[PDB]
Order: C-alpha cells, then sequence, then structure tokens
C-alpha cells in the first residue's frame, strides 16, 4: 500500500485498500471508511468494478439524460467519487468549509454552498437525482465567480470547476464533442 492518503497526500492514520495500493484517512474517503468489511475495497476499485461488469456503460451519454437519472446505488457511488476527485485537488481547500462574505463592493450569494455541505447532503441521501448534486457543485463555483468579480482570486473557482467538469465527463461517460 501507499504511505500517504490518496486525497490529501498527507500521512497519518490510514486505512488501506485490499484490492489496490491506495490508502486513506477515514474522512478523506467518500463514503467515510467502513468500520469492518474485510477485505475492504476503496471507491476507485468499486468504480472500476461497475465498468468491468457493464463495458457498454462507457459508451457516450448525453449530459441531459445523466442529470435526470435517479440516485440509485450506482449513481450515488459515481457522485461520491466525483466529489472525492474534487477533494483530491489541493485548491479544494478554498471551497471545503462554510464561506463568509464581507468585501467592499460585493454582496454575498443568495444561496451559499460548500464542499462539506454537499458531502453531508450525499451522506444523508438528500439528492433524488444526479441533477441535485451537479447543481450544488456548479453553484459553488458560480457563487465564487460572482462574489470575487474582477479580483484575480476568481481564477481559483475556474480552476476547481475545470477539475469538476473533466471528472464529471469521465465518470459518467459523457459523449465527446468538439
Ligand atoms: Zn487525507
Ligand atoms: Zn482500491
Ligand atoms: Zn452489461
Amino acid at each position: 500500500n501507499s504511505n500517504i492518503c490518496e486525497v490529501c497526500n498527507k500521512w497519518g492514520r490510514l486505512f488501506c485498500c485490499d484490492t489496490c495500493p491506495r490508502s486513506f484517512h477515514e474522512h478523506c474517503h467518500i463514503p467515510s471508511v467502513e468500520a469492518n468489511k474485510n477485505p475492504w475495497s476503496c471507491i476507485f476499485c468499486r468504480i472500476k468494478t461497475i465498468q468491468e461488469r457493464c463495458p457498454e456503460s462507457q459508451s457516450g451519454h448525453q449530459e441531459s439524460e445523466v442529470l435526470m437519472r435517479q440516485m440509485l446505488p450506482e449513481e450515488q457511488l459515481k457522485c461520491e467519487f466525483l466529489l472525492l476527485k474534487v477533494y483530491c485537488d489541493s485548491k479544494s481547500c478554498f471551497f471545503a468549509s462554510e464561506p463568509y462574505y464581507n468585501r467592499e463592493g460585493s454582496q454575498g450569494p443568495q444561496k451559499p454552498m460548500w464542499l462539506n455541505k454537499v458531502k453531508t447532503s450525499l451522506n444523508e441521501q438528500m439528492y433524488t437525482r444526479v441533477e441535485g448534486f451537479v447543481q450544488d457543485m456548479r453553484l459553488i463555483f458560480h457563487n465564487h465567480k460572482e462574489f470575487y468579480r474582477e479580483d484575480k482570486f476568481t481564477r481559483l473557482g475556474i480552476q476547481v470547476q475545470d477539475i469538476f467538469e473533466k471528472n464529471f465527463r469521465n465518470i459518467f461517460a459523457i459523449q465527446e464533442t468538439s
């Protein structure tokens, strides 16, 4: 196994996958690392198994069809993994916890949103369709763009949104276009 957490790249108390070399902190893995389960398989492995069981799941899809899917177990897992892929980027720190807004010339967003809120919402099964999860994720970055305006800090929202979007297209096998 690896000697650092796959998500945050730090050592510490790690849980090791039994079917690949990755390791995780307890609350870095999504879902949080399961109490027992021997052997234990991480989310990367669980996602790889879905693909292997249904190879045609990698054929191209339309985003509109994906967003309307109900959050059955496999869609729940894919949203978990997509959220995890965002936390894997160190720039996710800016978007993890509950923000506050007091900048001369700007007003805070009507609907604040942050990664740990989306994490909670997933854990509590609050999304009935994929669309709920993707809307809240895209709202994080949109709120950041609107608030920071012409400050160059706006770029952090662009950067982390790009990671989100690339991974959304990968995980849900969105049809490639020009
Ligand atoms: Zn970690
Ligand atoms: Zn694994
Ligand atoms: Zn099949």
